[PDB]
């Protein structure tokens, strides 16, 4: 989008989820710094009148800032010429209350999107609607998913040219994910790219992996499946999209195959979940795709976001994609092609030895693929992954990456699985448990890791996972927040925290930065705990079964989640003096 | 109680709603002051886990923090010694949720009374519970109220020697407002002092008005009533307690006479209505009664906090009771005696001309009082008073009140009413709007008054109704919130704001002061529309009907306030540095 390729450059304004198309969650703006941000203090807040998870961020265009909730998704349009502000328009969208019951990892929502005069959101209940940006009227709405078959909305939509790109959950209720294009300015629909199945329902253009037939091709959507395995495929499509213009690819990742019961999608590689999608935003059509995890048995989601640096690889400037998998590997990737740069470790990983250079697949521990009827135990990261949804920044000053991580294992025994449309489909006892194998007294980490050399630069470790995306900046700063309340600022150089406040409830919203109309910079950042590792908290589950949440419940209950933190829902919102 | 007695006295602690058993809300710290009170900050925060009207305060005891919320009334501990906080228990009520559709005016509670290790809390559903003050566990419980016959509780109880004095809501549903007294140390109830019926039920001491027979007697309770209407009498009991323990006497004030068709209650005064009560704590007994409002026809409940302030009149040292009155008046009286000292407006009144010196009853404007089939036009103050609930501050330094105050007035229409048990039992029509009978853009405005001279010595024109009772200090500040989110600092000689900041939803919370185990001066306020004029955004009702409410839909969004706040439920805590 014309619009939005230029919005992203501002230093002041804060326009897409992830600051711009590249996902580097990186401002400019260095009016706070490591000289002055001890000085740092709340300037305002914002109720969004909902509890449970506040996951994203609020935009800033313009004048006005654009705020949402947890379910029922509140929308709001902040003005901020108003001292310090003033409520412009809210919107609430009717649903289907029936979404709740189906959300696997708490009623969250990761954001809104803004293009040409139009905010878009998505909601639980499955509907992609447009808002006048400055009125608030609803202009479209369209229904893109299917509650009754276990279906549901989370992730942020992305606008590309004329696109909105839409994504779908439910990788444990048997749904076939996808990403829908619906047009900016009627809501019709113009494709629909699914993650397996045949190659008219998958999308893929003439080139399709040309240069990397190891990969995969045409056909595996249906023939890396037992059977017609792949009708209850997953692949579900919730994470951070990306788009890079000059190439014309849009990029993503795919969810776990499906059940969780391995067994029952034995004899091939389970395309094309797990995946590293790129795809042509005019027709959908895929351009490459890189699947990290075949066959996976330790539901290892691939929706993490793929960050678009320009890195110096083996001496000269190359377009990369960055991600940091679920599955505890760091990918450097070549964007215009899908060709492996490089696959290290971000935490502690004991499920493979390394990712093969030869073949681009996982070297695997036999003892730590999980199967039915019997356990295994001991496999770090456990399902919630290296990191989960939370996503990471990047200085393009260091070159390095500033990661939110979570530190825990897992046992885990698959099931035999039954389908009914509209239940769960997972097929597994999972057990969880601080890292190195229980060994370790803490559950997160944040870090600053150097993709090309594999290595953490420094870490800190957290009592609790960390489920907050950071802000960093010029000023030499990362922002990120704790699932007890702490909102931090701290040296990118070092680690060292500068700045630090307790805030009402646990946060895992992903902090932004931005100018006021007043030239002020600001900080701000939604509290409100939840997700998967924070549900016990927002849907008050009791202690008494560890296995509830798929492992959830046990491992928040043992961190003493619980006992550190109530649910909430406020955008808090910081600046100097 | 003689530690509450003792504790009272502590500059760094607040031990009940209103700072002492003399309600005064004052508070002898003077570490934020008037020289530096701008360099306030938010310090840390604590979300409730709860939405709709946030009323009362939370209480500090030794280095622990008691925090209350709205339905569903959880309760939490917080450790003050553990930098800034660590919830050290919480406690959530099992409730029968009935109790929400019998709630009048939001579904508030005014919050917890602490006494000899122990926390006493009431429910919206009827329950008095104690708790250890330092685990949390349940120790005793009883039924008080029955949401089957429209009875909730909202007020914060009183505890007294060894008595919690718990009362009850309900005037708009018939219900026999009552004050219960229960044993502190094992719940029985040992006394139920009835506001209206014979003198068995009423209790009354054998000196029972003696001095000022005059204002009434024995038998009144039925007497000045039409047949048994008194079995319908309302004189419920929902606002603040005092105690004098130089008197032995306990004070409060009594709802409305039930039905608001005052045509139905026709014959008499409907004693005990409208009436500031003083009785024995050992028996209940009545020492002495005062009705403010004979034969109600306005809704003017009585329940306004009974401060106890010592004042020179006409030169001499007087121990004085001093209320701010729904009906308009600021009365001053003699609080052993009931002795009518002054009564002159603290508001704009029309429907009285005065308070009678010959015999203390108003003088009524015949225009102004309500009727059956008729509607009345331009009264004011309306039904939310001159203030409502939210409690004024005096300081005994210059001998002055800060008021939060309404500025509102109606029309009323009465309407033949039914009783059906469970069911409301109101019968008028109200449309409410802006004050100088709607000629006025403003609804509240909070006033610094001088009691005995009957005349304002200041006043901040507010644009909403001030829904919050202020703590004043001997650093020369007033601290009170708006319903649009503002917390405010004024100096209380000029009446100037020195201090603001805008937080996330409408205050309806009574701020406190205390000293934290860092010997700091921390300043804590609940953040948290609701209550009877936040009703429309608290329960999310339309504008179509501006009758709804009682009349509090209509005048919330003439005033704008869905407009200007979003609901919530957060504790802010504010100090130096
Ligand atoms: O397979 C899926 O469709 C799906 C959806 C979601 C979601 O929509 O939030 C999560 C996951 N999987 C998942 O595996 C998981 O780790 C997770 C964490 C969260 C969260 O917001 O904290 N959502 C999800
Ligand atoms: O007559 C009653 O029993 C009763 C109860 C209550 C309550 O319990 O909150 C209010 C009132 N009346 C009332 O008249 C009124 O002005 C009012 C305002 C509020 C509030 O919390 O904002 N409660 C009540
Ligand atoms: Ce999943
Ligand atoms: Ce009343």
């Amino acid at each position: 989008n014309d619009e939005l390729i230029k919005l992203e450059k501002e230093p002041g304004q804060w326009v897409m989820q992830n600051k711009n198309y590249a996902n580097t969650r990186y401002s400019e703006l260095n009016q706070i710094n490591t000289k002055n941000v001890s000085r740092l203090r709340l300037a305002w807040s914002f109720s969004t009148g909902a509890l449970r998870g506040h996951e994203g961020g609020p935009l800033v265009v313009g004048t006005t800032m654009y705020v949402h909730s947890a379910y029922p998704n509140h929308v709001y349009a902040l003005d901020l010429t108003q001292k310090p502000y003033a409520i412009k328009w809210q919107y609430t969208p009717v649903q289907n209350s029936q979404a709740v019951a189906v959300a696997c990892c708490d009623v969250v929502n990761r954001g809104l999107a803004y293009a040409n005069g139009k905010i878009f959101m998505t909601t639980l209940d499955g509907q992609i609607i447009a808002l006048d940006a400055n009125t608030g009227k609803e202009l479209w709405k369209m229904k893109h998913a299917d509650v009754t078959k276990g279906e549901t909305i989370t992730g942020a939509p992305l606008v590309v040219k004329d696109k909105v790109l839409v994504g779908v959950s439910g990788g444990e209720f048997g749904v076939r994910g996808r990403v829908g294009a619906y047009d900016i300015n009627t809501g019709n629909r113009v494709w629909l790219a699914y993650s397996q199945g045949p190659d008219e329902e998958v999308l893929l253009d003439s080139d399709f992996n040309k240069e990397f037939p190891q990969h995969g091709g045409p056909g595996d959507g249906t023939k890396t499946w037992p059977g017609e395995q792949w009708k209850l495929g997953g692949g579900t499509t919730w994470g951070w999209y990306s788009y890079d213009p000059a190439l014309d690819l849009f990029y993503y990742g795919t969810s776990n195959p499906g059940t969780w019961n391995a067994e029952q999608r034995k004899g091939g590689d389970n395309k094309w979940s797990c995946t590293i999608f790129a795809r042509r935003p005019d027709t959908g059509k895929a351009r490459w795709a890189y699947q990290m995890t075949p066959w996976d048995s330790w539901d290892y989601d691939g929706v993490n976001e793929m960050i678009l640096p320009d890195l110096t690889v083996k001496g000269k400037k190359t377009p990369c994609l960055v991600h940091f998998d679920r599955n505890g590997f760091g990918y450097v990737l070549d964007r215009r092609t899908g060709q492996l740069i490089e696959a290290q470790p971000f935490v502690y990983v004991n499920w493979a030895k390394e990712i093969s250079k030869e073949n681009d697949r996982p070297v695997e521990i036999p003892e730590k693929r999980t199967k039915q009827g019997v356990d295994t135990k001991g496999i770090c990261p456990n399902s919630m992954g290296g990191k989960d949804q939370q996503p990471a920044a990047f200085s393009p000053q260091t070159g390095l990456f500033y990661v939110p991580t979570n530190n825990m294992c897992m046992n885990y025994e698959g099931v035999e699985a039954t389908y009914t449309a509209g239940a769960p489909y997972v097929g597994a006892n999972v057990l969880m448990y601080s890292g190195h194998e229980g060994k370790d007294d803490y559950y997160g980490a944040f870090i600053c890791y150097d993709a090309l050399k594999g290595k953490r630069v420094w870490e800190i470790h957290e009592h609790f996972p960390v489920w907050s995306g950071p802000v960093v900046t010029a000023g030499g700063l990362a922002f990120y927040g704790t699932m007890d309340g702490w909102f931090k600022a701290v040296d990118i150089k070092t680690g060292k925290v500068l700045w630090q406040q307790k805030l009402g409830s646990g946060i895992i919203g992903n902090p932004i930065t931005f100018l006021g109309p007043d030239k002020k910079q600001y900080v701000a950042v939604y509290s409100g705990v939840g997700g998967w590792f924070g549900i016990a908290v927002a849907q008050n589950l009791p202690p008494d079964d560890p296995y509830a949440g798929l492992g959830a419940v046990g491992v928040a209950y043992q961190a003493g989640l619980p006992k550190a933190t109530t649910v909430g829902g406020e955008l808090y919102v910081f600046a100097l003096e």
